[PDB]
């Protein structure tokens, strides 16, 4: 699947900002989005790469008042 | 995101047949599906759970073409 930052951040329930931080973390984004573009995201290659290290990002929403 | 059995397999670029193995492996599908309702798949919860255990799935192309 090739989703956009919004669909990617949505498919992962993450924050597109996290997607903006992912594109800079070495994430396998579909297009290059390095020339005034928006860069797409291999929804599947995006996880194989997000599941092997971005499994903590989901915590972005798990840092409110769930304990401290 | 709440994708369906198809988009879901697309989320991980997997094969819906794998999604059929996820719904029985302990995957967090959106609704229970009432077996005939519309079991969906929390594209984001479906990964945090697939990234922590479905990281083998993609291995199919590995053990299959092992001999090649």
């Amino acid at each position: 699947m090739e989703v956009n930052k919004k669909q990617l951040a949505d498919i992962f329930g993450a924050s597109i900002r996290t997607i903006q931080n992912w594109q800079e973390q070495g994430m396998p984004v579909l297009r290059g989005g390095g020339k005034g573009n928006e860069v797409l995201y291999d929804s599947a290659a995006v996880i194989k790469w997000y599941a092997e290290r971005d499994a903590e990002i989901e915590n972005e929403k798990l840092r409110r008042e769930v304990e401290e």
